[PDB]
């Protein structure tokens, strides 16, 4: 079967390249979505740069350039990052941000598809002497790295980050309303980031940091048996260092299995402790996968690979940005589903400056990412028209108000590929629900509060 990269080429629709406008706007995500993950993973407020050059008139070409303050990249590991497709999407073990499997290397390659300039880089990691520059091409045959010209220069104090340039088929007047909308909804989740934007009619706008408070990174777990299947198995071995028993491999190599547990599997699964890992055969490796999920005493799948906004930095985000007269938040407890953890976190905010309209304002979040096509198909779209509002105290029929919702797991269920809907998987819509509802009453209360303090002044003030 076809590689990923050949599959993008022949099914571009399907990755979020479908037509020029498209492609301008994923690879806007693309870069600033690595920045982020580049910054404030590691403990850093991120100061990011976004240009966007018209390049040429005639056939529509544009240079996007993102520039941030992250932790850089070691030069020896630059050319593979930009130029290698990997053969599959590796296992997740820690929560980042991004829907699509080939990330910036899309961008990449759909650049040297249809043009001729090199992507342009410029990296120094922390602490170092030098800053590492790179122009280079992916080789659209041969799935590797072409290095056009690389150098260095001298340092300066302190300086550690990161500058991607990318030229690109483009359609700049279609693509407009939702980048600036794709920017604005990013800095609503992300008040401790600063951003410039210049856009390619010269127009500039900033975005200033509002607070220095950075949510507890995720970080990386073991796999939980309930999420691994035999092809992640065979992975899982032959990435090995040692020569570890089956017994050693089960307790090491994943959560939930103590030296009690494994003892249990192990008899359940009728496989010899002491046997060497490496020997298992095809038989026993389905045995084992078998055994993982028909077992019913393992711990949840753990939550430490997530990342939270938090209810702080959600209504600091609404209230900046909507100045609505009221504005509440939920961070619920953690979930999982199929060997992953999920956390919802869901905001409300009312009146004021936002604008009257028939139905709320809608925001969805996936992993710290805001999600801008598809909406009328997502779950979080359809629970948000489903719930009754007159019964948290909503009365006319026209009102002020936006609603959000963020989902964070480490596997969002998508409905179609290409597509920025979540799909209707009946433990998180149901979370989803319960959550919204959380909130909900609390802008019930609000109002009635509200309103007694307005009859009370008609009935009992001159
Ligand atoms: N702005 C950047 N700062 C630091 N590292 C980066 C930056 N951009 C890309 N990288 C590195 O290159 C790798 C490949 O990027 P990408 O293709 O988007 O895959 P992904 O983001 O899913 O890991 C990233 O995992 C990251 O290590
Ligand atoms: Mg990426």
């Amino acid at each position: 079967s076809l590689s990923p990269a050949e599959f993008f080429k022949r099914n571009p629709e399907l990755a979020g390249f479908p037509n020029p406008a498209r492609a301008l706007y994923q690879t806007v995500r693309e870069l600033i979505e690595n920045s982020l993950d580049a910054t404030d993973v590691h403990g850093i407020l991120p100061n990011i740069k976004i240009t966007i050059d018209l390049i040429d008139d005639a056939r529509q070409i544009y240079k996007v350039n993102v520039v941030d303050n992250g932790i850089g990249i070691p030069p020896q590991e630059v050319p593979n990052a930009f130029g290698r497709v990997l053969y599959s999407s590796k296992y997740v073990n820690r929560q980042t941000r991004g829907m699509y499997g080939l990330g910036v290397k899309a961008a990449v390659l759909y650049s040297q598809m249809h043009q001729d300039k090199p992507i342009e880089i410029e990296t120094s990691p922390v602490n170092s002497k030098r800053i590492y520059t790179f122009k280079l091409k992916i080789d659209i045959n041969k799935n590797e790295p072409i290095i056009v010209e690389r150098g260095s220069v001298e340092n300066t104090r302190g300086f550690h980050g990161t500058s991607v340039a990318i030229s690109i088929p483009g359609d700049w007047p279609k693509a407009k309303s939702r980048i600036y909308e794709y920017i604005k909804r990013t800095y609503i989740i992300t008040p401790y980031a600063e951003f410039i934007f210049k856009d390619p009619e010269g127009n500039v706008t900033y975005y200033p940091r509002l607070t220095n408070k950075i949510p507890k990174p995720p970080q990386e777990v073991k796999p939980h048996p309930y999420g691994v299947d035999r092809e992640e198995i065979k992975i899982l071995i032959n990435n090995l260092k040692r020569d570890y028993t089956i017994k050693e491999f089960l307790v090491n190599e994943f959560q939930s299995i103590g030296d009690t547990t494994a003892d249990k599997i192990l008899e359940l699964a009728g496989l010899k402790p002491n046997k060497k890992v490496k020997n298992l055969t095809e038989e026993e490796i389905t045995r084992l996968v078998e055994t993982f999920k028909k077992y019913e005493d393992f711990r949840s799948p753990s939550a430490d690979s997530l990342s939270v906004i938090g209810e702080d930095l959600i209504e600091l985000g609404l209230k900046k940005i909507f100045n609505p007269d009221f504005a509440a938040s939920i961070t619920r407890k953690p979930k999982a589903y199929q060997g992953h953890p999920f956390i919802v976190e869901a905001g409300v905010a009312f009146g004021g400056s936002i604008p009257v309209g028939e139905e709320p304002i809608v925001l969805r979040y996936a992993n710290k990412i805001p999600l801008i096509y598809d909406e009328k198909s997502d779950v979080i779209w359809k629970v948000v028209e489903e719930l009754d509002w007159k019964r948290y105290g909503i009365e006319s029929d026209q009102y002020q108000m936006v609603v959000m919702v963020h989902l964070c797991s480490t596997k969002i269920p998508y409905k179609s590929a290409g597509k920025e809907s979540i799909a209707e998987v009946e433990d998180i819509e149901k979370e989803i629900k319960n959550a919204l509802m959380e909130v909900a009453r609390k802008l019930k209360q609000y109002l009635s509060e509200k309103r007694k303090e307005q009859e009370a002044k008609k009935k009992l003030l001159a």
